[PDB]
């Protein structure tokens, strides 16, 4: 019985997890909730044995999880990708948190009616945040060096989202532009992005001020 | 001796301080005051940090930023993250569910519309609290008989939501008892009555909620 990954039919909180599963060639099935399927979720929400019912959820023959970060880390942990010692695990959690500062920075203003205003403050800080990853990639192919880790897929998703908010945000960051193309050049990722399983849009929920709507 | 650098506020690092106090580990704090933002900007890129930010954690083995990497590093050095992928995922799920509450406060704490956003937040908060109340039905702490780092994160979230509404836990007796139980841990009690405890601010001095020099 393959694992089940449940979420809205958006990129949202789960997109890096989908990319990690595809990179690892892990079989999984999805429960997808469309824009008019809130009732289908409410009817299912307390029938999965989840201790903290929420979207996304991940169910296999061992665990029944919620919290997107617990889920992506669980998949990485099963593949010995979280780090071999406290120092390496901390480096990976620091990369993870620095990516979340960008991704959550988008989300925390995406549902406000006055998104346009708060977007200015976020975009004034975005370059300094991106510069830290540009520098990290100065002598590393991926965020943790020679091999892919789950924060690479988190960073890839963050770049995809911020490029919709500001199509020029990577004009000063050639290593980040190259990094994004490098992730797209991973055979598993390329196959996934060109597949029927890929959800291009929306980025946030359908009613969000930014990253919403049925189409870009 | 580790150095924990942060604003002289509870903020992102308060659960980390509580965990260090619970474990009785020595550490030095480099606290940045209300008018010291310039001093931080001037040194930010000279500390050997890969992702300069507040809080930072400097010890003989690592130079870290991101509050969750720091708290997990301290827990990891004490073998507290979980003994297998299933247990580690349970602990990460507990931490994420606490963060939904703590960050739900931070999301609205800087808005001029905090008073209106507070109504909506306190209306959604009981559903989040109920999951923790049920978790504590047959558990002393969030992961059973022994303390884990999400217990100090939950303690901090409860401390902060009680400043937003002192009666928001009255229908959640297991959460009220949990908060009291954490305060009854001798090393926590000692820390809370010490000169090292920072009671306020919660979000930074200019925040609409959890700001100002005193509560
Ligand atoms: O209330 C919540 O669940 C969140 C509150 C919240 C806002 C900001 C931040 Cl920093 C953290 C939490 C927002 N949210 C989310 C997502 C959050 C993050 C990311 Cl990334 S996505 N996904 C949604 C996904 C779907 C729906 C929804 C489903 C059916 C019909 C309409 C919607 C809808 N109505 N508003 N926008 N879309 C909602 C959310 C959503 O509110
Ligand atoms: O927390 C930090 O800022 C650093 C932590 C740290 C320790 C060791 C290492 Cl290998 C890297 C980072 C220490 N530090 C520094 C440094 C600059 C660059 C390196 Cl490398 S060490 N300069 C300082 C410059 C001035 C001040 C200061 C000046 C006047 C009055 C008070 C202080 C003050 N009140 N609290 N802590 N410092 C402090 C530092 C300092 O702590
Ligand atoms: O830009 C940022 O740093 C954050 C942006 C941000 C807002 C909301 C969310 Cl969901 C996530 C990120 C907010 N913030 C923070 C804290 C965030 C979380 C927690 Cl918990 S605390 N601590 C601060 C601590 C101190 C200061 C500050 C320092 C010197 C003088 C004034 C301030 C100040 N000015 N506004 N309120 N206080 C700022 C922040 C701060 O903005």
């Amino acid at each position: 019985m393959s694992p089940i990954l449940g979420y809205w039919k958006i990129k949202g909180l789960v997109q890096p997890t989908r990319l990690l599963l595809e990179y690892l060639e892990e079989k999984y099935e999805e429960h997808l909730y469309e824009r008019d399927e809130g009732d289908k979720w409410r009817n299912k929400k307390f029938e999965l044995g989840l201790e903290f019912p929420n979207l996304p959820y991940y169910i296999d023959g061992d665990v029944k999880l919620t919290q997107s970060m617990a889920i992506i880390r669980y998949i990485a942990d099963k593949h010995n990708m979280l780090g071999g010692c406290p120092k390496e695990r901390a480096e990976i959690s620091m990369l993870e948190g620095a990516v979340l500062d960008i991704r959550y920075g988008v989300s925390r203003i995406a549902y406000s009616k006055d998104f346009e205003t708060l977007k200015v403050d976020f975009l004034s800080k975005l370059p300094e945040m991106l510069k830290m990853f540009e520098d990290r990639l100065c002598h590393k192919t991926y965020l943790n060096g020679d091999h892919v880790t789950h924060p690479d897929f988190m960073l890839y998703d963050a770049l995809d989202v911020v490029l919709y908010m500001d199509p020029m945000c990577l004009d000063a960051f050639p290593k980040l532009v190259c990094f994004k193309k490098r992730i797209e050049a991973i055979p598993q990722i390329d196959k996934y992005l060109k597949s029927s399983k890929y959800i291009a849009w929306p980025l946030q929920g359908w009613q969000a001020t930014f990253g919403g709507g049925d189409h870009p």
